[PDB]
């Protein structure tokens, strides 16, 4: 089971895990994609890819997604972790120019992914393949919203690059704002929509209950990552972690900061339970007797159900994934699955 310091009894009792039926094929298809797109060396794909559990993380989240939608999401999620690793290595090795050029290419490819499917930088070509596929499911209005959100994510990664190269730890509130962008809260929230087959109108997805449920699902996922990834992040000189901000700016000991992060995570769960009632009541209200109302109600219900599924998927991912097993590495500062 889960060690006491990381255990969340409410998740275990009230957020039962779910798994999408396409998971076995999803796992192998993403492994093949990482190999074919040269996002990881063949030996590292064979030794670590399945053990990283990226497809499991998505298959526990976007329940009900069409298989091809889930495949594009899973490829994107694996890509997103490889990009996190590249960013980290560029920082560690002082590759400011390589990072700046990658950042510019990602902004361009995000707006024009088809143009970049055969780019010489394999990380850019793999990004472009996953994004072009994500852009084929819903109207171009959704694509434009995904792009606006991801442009903001890329710039948050750039701010992290500057923080780490200058040895700056953000303040707590600065960190919490930044973390909604580096974790890509609004991208995961956008991806609920192709998974349930419907672009939600602005009036629906901006309803306060939908917005707050979406926010709390992501805050839990990001801050539980902070709690569980703290050991590897301290070992890797990462500065972006709520516990690190608390130690640096509020004078907490390691133990005190861990307890504070845990309490904030636990409160996300019970705040989510309150707002979920309101979001499901809104879903009921959307079912106004019309065909479109039934469609919107069902989509909102499926999306809020997946906001709930994110809690359990993220919880178990952190205990299953090889990504965080720092105690097993020869060099605690260099995870074996990254290209160093
Ligand atoms: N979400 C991507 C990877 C992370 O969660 P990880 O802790 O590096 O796995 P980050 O903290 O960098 O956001
Ligand atoms: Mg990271
Ligand atoms: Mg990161
Ligand atoms: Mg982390």
């Amino acid at each position: 089971a889960v060690p006491p310091s990381l255990r969340l009894p409410v998740i275990e009792a009230a957020f039962p895990r779910q798994l999408h039926p396409y998971w076995p094929k999803l796992q192998e298809t993403t492994r093949t994609w990482l190999l074919e797109k040269r996002l990881m060396p063949a030996d590292k794909v064979e030794e670590y890819a399945d053990g990283l559990c990226y497809t499991d993380l998505m298959a526990g989240y976007y329940l009900g997604a069409p298989d091809e939608v889930l495949q594009a999401i899973a490829d994107y999620s694996a890509w997103f972790h490889v990009w996190d690793d590249r960013h980290d290595r560029d920082i560690v090795h002082g590759r400011a120019g390589a990072w700046r050029r990658l950042r510019g290419l990602l902004h361009t490819a995000l707006d024009s992914p088809g143009d970049h499917l055969h780019h010489e930088d394999t990380l850019v070509a793999g990004f472009a393949d996953s994004v072009r596929r994500l852009y084929a499911f819903l109207p171009a209005t959704w694509n434009a919203r995904f792009a606006r959100h991801f442009h903001t994510v890329i710039e948050a990664y750039d701010r992290e690059f500057h923080n780490r190269t200058r040895g700056i730890v953000p303040g707590v509130e600065e960190y919490l704002e930044l973390r909604r962008l580096t974790f890509a809260h609004w991208i995961w929230t956008d991806l609920l929509e192709p998974s349930s087959g419907c672009e939600l109108p602005d009036a629906v997805r901006k309803h306060p209950a939908y917005r707050r449920a979406a926010l709390l699902s992501q805050e839990f996922a990001a801050w539980y990552n902070d709690l569980c990834s703290l050991p590897k992040e301290i070992a890797g000189d990462e500065v972006h972690n709520l516990g690190i901000s608390l130690i640096t700016h509020h004078s907490l000991t390691l133990e005190e900061a861990i307890g504070e992060v845990r309490r904030r995570v636990e409160e996300c769960i019970t705040e989510f339970l309150a707002v979920e009632r309101d979001a499901l009541r809104f879903a009921d209200e959307l079912a106004d007797g019309t065909v479109r109302g039934k469609e919107l109600s069902g989509a909102v219900r499926a999306n809020v159900g997946n906001m709930r599924n994110w809690f359990s998927s993220v919880y178990w991912f952190h205990h299953e994934s090889g990504r965080y097993m720092v105690d097993s590495w020869d060099d605690r500062s260099t995870p074996p699955y990254v290209n160093n």
